[PDB]
């Protein structure tokens, strides 16, 4: 039986602000560039305005604090935990959207005004094109990093059927690590396996697994530790209409169209696809540079961040401008084409502010069961319920370690293996040594006091 | 003999119609939500989640 | 400068242990032209080809 | 699209038409209203004006 989080903690009458430094992030918005001589040696990392920027703070432990007043906290039974009440995402860049596009796009024709019979055959008609993406702004906060589904492969099943040749489909919920691609209107699906031509989608997506936030599964979580508070705002519309180039396996049935002859004896493609584009992007419908006073979460966890850490995820395409570099090689007095080498770069700027409120927990024995069925790892970081280790006397003592009374001594166990989340590349931000208690020396605590009604 | 074509427009999340609460304090007819026969009939039509 | 003002009244202001400063409380930006966007352009812009359709 | 060599010609004037901005305004006064406009004036005829 679950319960809400306002019946076994208690809000104190003290408040803390912490704030990061200004984040720098630069790279190429199309591909990561590795070494020619080595695979693991990166040169410039692939970052664009299309990556799921995932930060993960590490708030310092409360119980390592020594206060002159030791009255409110009991170290015999009570413990502490942190809570989020105020939060800020900062952006410092001019507004502007960038363009992407595959130089070998699978466009057969254009199918909006005129496509005159007969068709134009030929075993190669890929060409270069580029287009805008579906603009998107959203943000999530939680103590567990947010989950995400995608559409992927799988076995159909055993070969009892002999019907056709079509690939199977299956959803898979995964863990959204950083660097993953945002959807832009082409299915929440893995293009690395479901596609084979690799010539229909721009290059940023084709070897990626673009995912999407499952609002439904996170809200339907029992404890609710993965959705504190969230917004989203996005729009798109159509630009053109094109069609694929290939043998459509699932052909058109015969009864639904009258067959033609002469010039009209062959059938064209029947697989169409549109190209998306963003609309105007105002500064009025922005989502950031605005405070967020959390009052009551939609889940049961009301801001209590177990494990002394948070997760913020945010995506934005409105600051996705693309700097175009142009250097030369030989100085001339007259113009040339082979005398300039060009580069493309994209920048990224972030900032984070946080308001925290510490909280004591009276620990009687019925409650720590509810902690234990939450997860076992919270209770051991407080070092509360443990066992006395037996096994007193040993005799592994020798005066000379490199001798001929050898026991082939081996040491250093891999016992510091504790983190199961180390298989995902986040963006760590060090917040352990960045606290203060005087709120009125900051551009957000002044906004905090005017909101508190003091 | 002419015919035009329909073309749609932009679609926002600001003017959506789903994932939002509804409370039927007072309907328009005379049945105030009393479902006879132990069954309901809900119909939904969307076209904005229709990527290909 | 405020301290160069010889006031007719001295009873609100001690020049020995005080000074004066100013502060904004009112603010306005005035425009007087018809509305219009300007256009510029490079006569030798680096356009290779089209890439729309 | 201005893929170019030079283009000659004596006159290249054409037949064009376009609309203007929609603009609504009204105002009431005791004196009849006063406006402004830019215009030519003095030239001061000095200091080697090599630009007309």
């Amino acid at each position: 039986k679950v319960v809400s989080t306002d019946e076994y903690v208690s809000r104190t009458s003290i408040y803390y602000y912490a704030g990061s430094s200004r984040l720098l992030a630069v790279g190429n918005p199309y591909f990561s560039i590795k070494s020619p001589n080595n695979n693991k040696k990166v040169l410039v990392p692939k970052v664009s305005g299309l990556q799921y920027r995932v930060f993960r703070v590490r708030l310092p432990d409360p119980n390592k604090f020594g206060f002159p007043d030791t009255s409110f906290y009991n170290p015999d039974t009570q413990r502490l935990v942190w809570a989020c009440v105020g939060l800020e995402i900062g952006r410092g860049q001019p507004l502007g959207v960038g363009v992407s596009g595959h130089p070998y796009l699978n466009k057969f024709d254009d199918t909006e005004t005129s496509n005159r019979y007969p068709a134009q055959p030929g075993s190669d008609n890929r060409e270069c094109l580029s287009m805008d993406y579906k603009q998107t702004q959203l943000c999530l906060i939680g103590c567990k990093p947010p989950t995400g589904e995608h559409w992927g492969k799988g076995v159909a099943c055993n070969n009892n059927a002999a019907a056709t040749d079509c690939p199977p489909l299956e959803l898979f919920n995964s863990i959204i690590e950083d660097g993953d691609m945002v959807d832009t209107g082409f299915g929440c699906m893995d293009f690395g396996t479901l596609q084979a031509n690799k010539s229909d989608v721009p290059i940023d997506i084709c070897n990626s697994t673009c995912k999407y936030p499952d609002y439904l599964k996170m809200a339907s979580e029992p404890y609710g530790d993965s959705l504190f508070f969230f917004l989203r705002r996005e729009q798109m519309f159509v630009r053109h209409f094109f069609n694929r180039a290939g043998k459509l396996g699932e052909a058109v049935p015969d009864d639904l169209y009258i067959k033609g002859s002469g010039n009209t004896a062959v059938i064209q493609s029947s697989a169409f696809f549109p190209t998306p584009s963003g609309s105007i992007v105002t500064s009025e419908s922005q989502l950031f540079n605005k405070p967020y006073w959390l009052q009551r979460a939609q889940g049961h966890n009301n801001g209590i961040c177990w494990g002394n850490q948070l997760f913020v995820t945010v995506v934005d395409t409105t600051r996705s401008t693309n700097m175009t570099l142009c250097t030369e090689v030989t100085k001339e007095g007259t113009y040339k084409n082979d005398n300039f080498k060009e580069y493309v770069r994209h920048v990224e700027e972030y900032d984070l502010q946080f308001v925290f409120q510490l909280c004591k927990i009276t620990l009687t024995a019925e409650i720590m069961t509810y902690i234990h069925t939450m997860d076992s790892n919270i209770l051991e970081d407080w070092q509360f319920g443990l066992t006395p280790p037996p096994s007193a006397s040993l005799q592994d003592t020798y005066r000379f370690v490199t001798s001929q009374a050898i026991t082939c001594q081996k040491t250093a166990p891999p016992k510091e293996k504790e983190d199961p989340l180390n298989k995902y590349t986040f963006w760590e931000v060090n917040l352990k040594e960045k606290f203060s208690a005087d709120l009125d020396q900051f551009p957000l605590g002044r906004k905090f006091l005017l909101q508190s009604g003091l």
